[PDB]
């Protein structure tokens, strides 16, 4: 049978799904969550052989190890060990679309393991094996005898081996198919890998055992009283002497307990469940769970004889919380949530899709430290430990069925087909059966990008029946279908409508009030963090705060799915789609994370942390009003640090304890502040600091900040008359100016400053010229490709208009001697094929002090596409160790992504002024700068700039960061104006109108001097 | 206005005057205006204006220049938005064209007098033998701002000698969501901090 080409066969001999079991035989060990002798890990070294198709596997392999096999670590993805290539495809299936068939060439992973079984496990009870994750379908043999089969790469497959094993040595044989009919439901936008990639374990259960248990917590009107109800089912030898006792603990204290014999209430004409029992425990003043304060109790489920013999015990962490939608709002414990979420795939740059605790913890810490309170499992159930971690550390979770059929045409072709209902059903029901007792899970999701089919409606209803405690969401088919309790669009913009036919993406604000609509709206994916992105992020947060029914969203996405490759010298480098010979592929579309693959932050992370702050501030006079956005906790680990500085020079500062109740306000009146009359801008900066460490943060962690310009003293002080006058010398080809030890040379044929000397030292490698283009960002390119150009993308519009190829034609260049200075005046026109795109008019005034004031006025044709920037650029001869500036920072910031930046005096190593995005583009800008120092130079004005060892040309011509090479000197880009970067999505122009350079005429001025 | 600087230079084909002034109040500097006037062989006068506005002072009603011309002319002709009065936040109905009206149509007789008759988006303005070119907003009439702000009923206004000309690089919106609470939208307040405009005055 080719069971892997039959959506009607999704398993053979598989045991029922259930919540996490450990079969403890001592209740204290179950209460403490210590390891159980009845639950062994089979992870470790296994034997593996790769075949090009299942037809190539020799039958001998069932009975004995293949000499040519290799010993490898399990869990693992075989692509990670180099057996075959991982493939990066977004939408288009990695196989020919012809359901339910797969390629006859289908990579088969033959895994095996010789392991030991203690005789005692075989003397009584049941011994099962558990494979938490096998991608994508597999057959299992034990001691050469066929056991069974399983599909669904993302949930555990359990088989009873009781009758196949023998005391001592036993051998498993697992034949894993890379492709199967299950593949048609696994088209998520990620690397296509395969293997036994989650844990393998062996569990001993008694013959009479706990087969399932469900825990519910319901409350009174004010949440001061609760009833914990635990339904427990058994399998096995049903006798009157059996009992179940459920006890509830708060630490070492037992807060409640109930014991009852089996036999549930009558449910119908045939009676009730004689194999079930419901225990109901009253709990007064329960400590409530939320992402803010993840209070947990421990529930211990003991199966025992009435006379006192514990048969076995199971247990779980319990979080008392109610989730409900009422009046159009999603409420948690009666209060409306504001979801600071992120979508997170399970990805490691070395291990592929294999997860480990360290990495999960690392992700949770960083999420919380960056003000996220929620995570969506895009787009499948996660490794079991994730849930445990979210329950304990406190994150709200959207648990999502492993169903994505994006590549079908139309997208609901399978989801609307009743023949695919059974396969889809298993993916939904088994997830709910496994994860229904985790308090962190607050919403169930039916899968992703699978259109809207009748199968979704049936499954929607199944969940609503089986688990009324959590809403159900699903974005497919338009994000507001009958299969979702929450309007949950992807990439809908804040104010801009995108009325696609059938599945329009309305502005989120407009969406909420469409005729008859009443549901809450929480974006399942928003703000595509691909490359230099997150422009416009603040716009979303302002809307979420203003509209009650706009309750947040999940950023797309947490971590880049780049994989490590090694060059000739064995040095690692970050690879993306196509870097493994994989084709077709979607190139860099796999990197959309707030953090790099090794968890280093991209600059956008700080923008997200800031907009997602939990304290809002307002300033009136010397009074700061702090407002808490926490719903349940007081600010019991927080203090406010404040500081006032004049142009980066600290004048005063202090700290005040924060004592604000949830949703409360606190007024803090600051001390008599500094009122200096020395020129400059006075800025107040406040930061919320957590003095005490927590489980997820170190003492002193900063959780929020905000700044305000206090008074400004404009400079009116006249500079001192100079003890000199620059001299001009002319030739047909140049204008040379000299002053003291300084000289400037302007080329009369080009019209640009070609060289400058400080002393005898040349300062420039390339002349100073206007620049109207940028090395395109991922959002500038969108989906455009050489082989398939998207004329609507910004990069293509610029290209086609000739921006990158335009040549400066000199229209004027004159030099004049003033009373105390030399003035050079120039004008240039940039044209393309007959079209004048931009005109640059400037003056350079060099005075007796040695400073050079440059004034620039640019005209931009109203009918050419708005340019990426309006600025100057040059390659300086100097390479200096540091960069010091008075302006926004310290991190990279762009006009539409600068709220998190603060104005101060910053000073960093040159290399931190470059952001190493995997796919190189314009990067490292800093905006709102008044003064920049680099080596001997100082530039003053009101501009944005970037400075690094890489020209815009090189960045635009290089596809991978590891191929960039430092150029001679330092490339400096100083812009009067720079276009937003966008990012509401990375496939349609997303720079908001207010961030486009469409004014027509632009003026900027800089003074360059030496120090 | 306090002078900070006033200089004159001769260039190959022109004369350049440079000035800088500070506007202050109770010892605070509110605004700083830096300009150049460049008069060439053609007789055109090119004015460049760069203004600084303290971040802590309220955003100003406008950033422009003004003068009382000695001449009184019959018509006003401009290449800009019109033909009727239009302001930044109330100019969608106006069209860009060449308009020509009697001077009095350049004044709006609001019963309670105030700033009135501006036209925005103007590239060229003609009055008598004078011509102003640039990208500005303007109003022109027989009444000074002072008079309008001192007068409560239009019937009491009197034509002053000559013509008052207000030429603005930038003008604040007028608002109107209500008339009892500030209603000019942020995008229409002059809060940029630094403003640049330039005009050419010449004889026609
Ligand atoms: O679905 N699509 O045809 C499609 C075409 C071009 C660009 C994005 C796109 O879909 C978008 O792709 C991004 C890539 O990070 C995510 O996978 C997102 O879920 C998906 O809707
Ligand atoms: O899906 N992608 O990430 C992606 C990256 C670059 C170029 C095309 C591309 O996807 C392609 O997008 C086009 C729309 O433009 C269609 O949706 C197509 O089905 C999808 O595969
Ligand atoms: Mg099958
Ligand atoms: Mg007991
Ligand atoms: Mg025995
Ligand atoms: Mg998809
Ligand atoms: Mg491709
Ligand atoms: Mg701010
Ligand atoms: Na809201
Ligand atoms: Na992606
Ligand atoms: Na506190
Ligand atoms: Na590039
Ligand atoms: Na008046």
């Amino acid at each position: 049978r080719r069971d892997w080409e039959n959506p009607g066969v999704t398993q053979l001999n598989r045991l029922a799904a259930h919540p996490p079991f450990a079969s403890w035989r001592n209740s204290e060990e179950a209460r403490t969550d210590r390891p159980s002798q009845q639950l062994r890990s089979l992870n470790g070294e296994w034997r593996f052989a790769w075949f090009p198709a299942p037809e190539a596997v020799p039958e001998s392999w069932l009975e004995c190890d293949l000499p040519e096999a290799d010993t490898v670590v399990v869990p693992s993805n075989w692509q990670m060990h180099g057996y075959d290539a991982p493939i990066y495809t977004n939408v288009t299936y990695p196989i020919t679309v012809n359901p339910p068939f797969v390629p006859t060439e289908n990579p088969t992973g033959c895994y095996s393991l010789t392991f030991n079984v203690d005789e005692s496990w075989l003397q009584e009870g049941q011994t099962r094996i558990i494979f938490d994750g096998v991608n994508s379908a597999f057959h299992l043999w034990c001691n050469g005898r066929w056991v069974g089969y399983g599909q669904d790469s993302r949930l555990p497959s359990e088989f009873d081996l009781s009758a196949f094993l023998r005391a001592g040595e036993n051998r498993l044989a697992v034949m894993v198919l890379r492709w199967s009919d299950g593949s048609y439901l696994e088209d998520q936008d990620m690397w296509r890998m395969s293997g036994i990639f989650r844990d393998v374990s062996l569990l001993h259960k008694p013959t009479t055992q706990i087969s399932d248990f469900h825990v519910a917590t319901r409350f009174n009107d004010d949440f001061s009283r609760a009833v914990l109800e635990a339904e427990v089912q058994m399998c096995g030898e049903l006798r009157d002497y059996l009992r179940v006792t459920v006890s509830l603990w708060q630490g070492e204290t037992q807060v409640a307990s109930g014991t009852a014999p089996f036999g549930g209430e009558i449910i119908d004409e045939r009676g009730g469940y004689a194999d079930r029992v419901t225990l109901r425990l009253n709990v007064e003043n329960p400590k409530l769970w939320s992402a803010e304060i993840p209070n947990l109790y421990r529930a211990v489920v003991e199966l025992h004889t009435a006379d006192g013999t514990l048969i076995e015990a199971e247990a779980c962490d319990v979080g008392f919380r109610e989730v409900r939608i009422e009046n159009g709002l999603l409420l948690l414990n009666g209060k409306p949530l504001l979801i600071r979420g992120v979508n997170r795939h399970e990805h490691h740059p070395l291990h592929g899709q294999v997860m480990d605790e360290q990495t999960m913890v690392q992700d949770i810490l960083l999420m919380k430290q960056n003000n996220f309170n929620a995570v969506r499992c895009s787009h499948y159930p996660n490794h079991p430990l994730w849930y445990t971690l979210c329950d304990r550390y406190g994150l709200y979770v959207v648990d999502e069925a492993n169903i994505e059929t994006h590549g079908m045409v139309p997208m609901n072709r399978l989801t609307d087909d009743p023949r695919w209902l059974p396969a889809m059903s298993e993916r939904v029901t088994r997830m709910v059966q496994r994860d229904r007792n985790h308090p962190s899970v607050i919403i169930w999701s039916l899968g992703n990008e699978s259109g809207h089919g009748a199968n979704h409606d049936a499954l929607y209803r199944w969940i609503k029946s089986v688990d009324p405690s959590r809403p159900v969401q699903y974005e497919g088919g338009g994000a507001d279908t009958t299969a979702t309790d929450i309007i949950c669009p992807m990439y809908a913009r804040v104010d801009e409508d995108q009325p696609f036919p059938a599945v329009p993406k309305w502005s989120i604000k407009k969406w909420l009030s469409l005729p008859g609509e009443t549901r809450p709206l929480i974006l399942c994916q928003y703000a595509h963090a691909m490359g230099n992105s997150l422009g416009g992020f603040a716009k979303y947060w302002q809307a979420f705060r203003q509209y009650p029914r706009l309750q947040g969203g999940f950023v797309w996405d947490w971590v880049d799915q780049s994989l490590i490759k090694y060059d000739e010298n064995g040095n690692p480098w970050s690879a993306y789609g196509g870097d493994f010979g994989d084709t077709p592929n979607d190139r860099q579309f796999c990197m959309n994370g707030l953090v790099f693959a090794d968890r280093t932050p991209h600059p956008a992370l700080t923008e997200a942390k800031h907009q997602q702050q939990f304290f809002q501030f307002r300033l009136s006079g010397q009074t700061i009003e702090v407002t808490s956005e926490y719903l349940f906790r007081h600010s019991d680990n927080e203090l406010l640090h404040w500081m006032v500085a004049l142009d980066g020079k600290p004048l005063a500062s202090g700290e005040v304890p924060l004592d604000v109740a949830p949703q409360g306000k606190q007024l803090i009146e600051l001390p008599e502040l500094p009122q200096p009359e020395s020129a400059g801008q006075l800025w107040l900066t406040v930061r919320v600091v957590q003095p005490n460490a927590t489980a997820w943060s170190e003492a002193g962690h900063i959780s929020a900040w905000q700044q305000w310009r206090l008074a400004e003293n404009l400079s009116v002080t006249l500079p001192a008359a100079s003890h000199a006058i620059p001299h001009l010398t002319t030739s047909e080809m140049d204008f040379c100016i000299e002053l003291g030890n300084k000289r400037w040379q302007f080329n009369r044929q080009s019209g640009f400053l070609s060289q400058m000397w400080i002393g005898d030292k040349k300062q420039l490698l390339t002349p100073l010229r206007d620049q109207f283009t940028r090395a395109p960002l991922d959002n500038d390119i969108g989906v455009s490709e050489a082989t398939r150009i998207d004329p609507n993308a910004w990069v293509e519009r610029w290209k086609a208009a000739g921006h990158y190829q335009a040549e400066a034609a000199l229209l004027q260049c004159t030099a004049d001697t003033l009373a105390d200075a030399v003035l050079i005046t120039t004008a240039h026109a940039w044209q393309h094929q007959g079209k004048t795109l931009f005109i640059s008019r400037k003056t350079y005034r060099i005075d007796g002090s040695g400073q050079m004031a440059i004034t620039v006025d640019v005209e931009v044709a109203s009918d050419t596409p708005h340019p990426a920037r309006i600025g100057l650029n040059c390659q300086l001869a100097q390479v200096a160790e540091r960069v010091n500036w008075l302006g926004l920072g310290p991190q990279e910031n762009y006009p539409d992504r600068l709220t998190a930046a603060c104005f101060d005096r910053w000073d960093l190593p040159l290399s931190d002024m470059y952001t190493p995005y995997v796919f190189p583009s314009e990067n490292g800008l800093r905006c709102g700068t008044r003064e920049l120092n680099y080596g001997p130079h100082q530039w003053r004005g009101d501009f944005q700039f970037n400075i690094s060892r890489y020209s815009q040309q090189q960045l635009m011509e290089t596809s991978h960061r590891h191929l960039l090479h430092a150029e001679e000197g330092t490339w400096l880009n100083i812009d009067g104006f720079h276009m937003g970067i966008g990012g509401d999505d990375s496939w349609s122009p997303s720079v908001s109108a207010e961030f486009q350079l469409s004014a027509g005429r632009y003026h900027y001025q800089l003074v360059w001097c030496q120090k």
